[PDB]
């Protein structure tokens, strides 16, 4: 029964132009036995065809066109219905080259478990090839790679979260490199034998092999551990890249704003989960004159251009956001890019007239299908309706504040980096950096609450591609080696400081463009602010809080820098400096040494 991989179907139809790439698929094919071989072209035709098979399938049910053309709900596996970080990993050669932050094992080892679970794994499965390119077309190195997939689902989605099928495949030529993706739900399936709607197994590995570019996904159907150019590429293998070829791929917010004297400026920013980052991706000023248009809410590629500044791109080109806690009144820049349609929402719930609903949406819908498929009532059901981790899945051409720059193979020119996490005490609503190796410390400490602090540098935690000491020298060296007067400066973010009865010292929400205009003030060097121990913090004074109703001694107290505080913030930095281990940078351990200095 065992097919070779020239007479399993579709592999005598490949395209032939690229032989590197046509010999790895037949290589995979006849590993993992599929019963035929589809090269995606990213069409809308395709689109349609692909989606049809998954309504048939039961994998997606269509949404009422009239309020979202073009859309589908997908119910997954409930053991199927996040990124698993236990089961990550970074296989480089040396477990060092992983480093702290990293899941390592072997990678020897990791390619014989892995190889065997793939053998035979896509019978009774199509297996799709789909070509696809990170970041716009146009660009000098366009990044390229090819997910092969037993999972239509998948392919849809990739469709709408990268630039998928015939145009990255042209770039491709004969025999330019691509990223080689490799994917299974790891639910092979016997001739005639009924499948689910959402396959996946209990055995998981998300694998990625930095050397050689390569990342294996093996059992999940679900986001990240199978969506492979969204954490998987554009964070993890990206890293790697950029520390060898000096750029940098973050983890970051795009955010374009233009002041009253039409002049625009654009920021990086990077939160840690639970941070509010979407808001601030599509911040509605609340200052007059003062605009906010988006270029991404998740990931920035940020290269030096000729002139000495740095240039970011989203490599993306869907948003896969986390539904519940996205609403209209918080929100409506969101649920105006999701109106428009052709989005695919994962375990969100199903309103009565074939809508969907998440909690923290307006409406009190007083019946719901849940996200398990169950009656769900009104001030009555005790469970959520949605999943807390379901999304969103729609193009970014949609967003009604895109920025018309989005699509520029260039980039923008970056004026500020910024840095933030949630903290009740401690950290001001906003702080400026001394200088750039300050700003590479500032980033490396990041800390935000958890069940007490945690720290997550650059909010890149779960997706370095290798050692976070070797990551923080690379940011290091770029700035050494750049114009100064070029690099963006740095910023920390705390929205969330709190009073001791509890209250919200900052309301936040639109109300963070008063501290946006604060940056751009300094970044034109028209603001003053005090200088602290920390670096430079704002008083009452230097921001614009015309038209705000707010106590200005919360205000106040949300920009104070108490000394006893940061004295007890440094043993807090100091283990985690430790933890970092043997490739901790000296210019890290210097920036803490001047803190503890400043702060005497
Ligand atoms: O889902 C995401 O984008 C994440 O967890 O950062
Ligand atoms: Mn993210």
């Amino acid at each position: 029964s065992h097919m070779t991989s020239a007479t399993i179907p579709g592999l005598d139809t490949a395209p032939t132009n690229h032989q590197g790439l046509l010999s790895w698929v037949e290589e995979v094919a006849e590993l993992t036995q599929p019963d035929r071989v589809v090269f995606t072209d990213g069409s809308e035709e395709e689109f349609q065809r692909l989606c049809d098979q998954l309504v048939e399938a039961g994998t997606f049910i269509r949404l009422n066109p009239e309020k979202h053309k073009n859309s589908y709900l997908a119910l997954s596996d409930p053991s199927d219905v996040a990124r698993v970080e236990s089961r990550t990993y970074i296989c480089s050669a040396k477990e060092i080259d992983a480093g702290p932050t990293n899941n390592w094992m072997d990678p020897g080892e990791m390619r014989s478990i892995m190889k065997d679970l793939y053998r035979g794994c896509m019978r009774g499965r199509t297996m799709y090839v789909v070509p696809f390119c990170m970041g716009p077309l146009g660009a000098e190195d366009p990044k390229l790679g090819v997910e092969i997939t037993d999972s239509e689902y998948v392919v849809v989605s990739m469709r709408t979260m990268t630039r998928m099928g015939k145009a990255a495949l042209e770039k491709m030529g004969d025999d330019g490199f691509f990223v080689k993706a490799l994917h299974s739900v790891g639910a092979p399936l016997e001739p005639g034998q009924k499948d689910v709607a959402w396959p996946c197994s209990e055995t998981k590995y998300i694998t990625h092999f930095p050397e050689t570019r390569e990342i294996w996904s093996y059992g999940s159907g679900y986001g990240g551990n199978a969506l492979l150019g969204k954490k998987c590429y554009s964070l993890r293998i990206a890293s790697a890249m950029a520390h060898d070829e000096g750029w940098l791929a973050e983890h970051m917010l795009i955010l374009k704003l233009i002041s009253p004297e039409n002049k625009a400026y654009y920021f990086a920013a990077a939160f840690p989960s639970a941070c509010g980052k979407t808001n601030l991706a599509m911040l509605q000023p609340t200052i007059p004159g003062w605009r906010a248009e988006t270029l991404g809410d998740d990931i920035a590629w940020m290269r030096f251009g000729k002139d000495g500044r740095l240039y970011a791109v989203n490599p993306e080109f869907g948003f896969f956001g986390v539904a519940p806690g996205t609403n209209w009144k918080s929100n409506p820049n969101a649920m105006r890019t999701i109106a428009a349609g052709n989005t695919v929402f994962t375990n969100v719930a199903l309103t009565d007239d074939g809508d969907v609903w998440w909690e923290g949406l307006e409406g009190d819908p007083q019946h719901l299908i849940d996200w398990k498929g169950n009656d769900w009532y009104f001030r009555e059901t005790e469970t959520n309706a949605a999943h807390p981790n379901s999304r969103y899945c729609t193009p970014m051409s949609q967003c009604p504040i895109l920025a018309p720059e989005w699509d520029d193979p260039q980039g923008v020119p970056i004026s500020g980096i910024l840095f933030g996490g949630r903290r009740k005490t401690t950290v001001p609503l906003v702080t400026e950096a001394r200088d750039w190796q300050h700003g590479v410390f500032i980033g490396a400490t990041l800390g935000s609450e958890q069940t007490n602090v945690r720290r997550d540098p650059m909010a890149m935690l779960p997706f370095l591609g290798y050692n976070v000491g070797d990551y923080f020298q690379h940011w290091i060296n770029l700035g050494k080696h750049a114009d100064e007067s070029k690099l963006p400066k740095v910023f920390f973010v705390n929205w969330f400081r709190r009073g001791d009865d509890g209250r919200f010292l900052w309301p936040g929400f639109g109300e963070n463009s008063r501290v946006l205009k604060w940056i751009v003030d300094r970044i034109e060097h028209k603001a003053g602010g005090a200088t602290t121990p920390i670096g430079t913090v704002p008083a009452v004074e230097d921001l614009d809080l015309d038209g705000l109703d707010v106590d200005a001694a919360d205000v106040a107290a949300a920009l104070a820098v108490d000394a006893d505080e940061w004295r007890q913030e440094l043993p807090l930095i100091e283990e985690w400096l430790q933890f970092v281990g043997e490739k901790l940078p000296t210019g890290v351990k210097d920036e803490f040494d001047a803190l503890k200095e400043r702060l005497g």
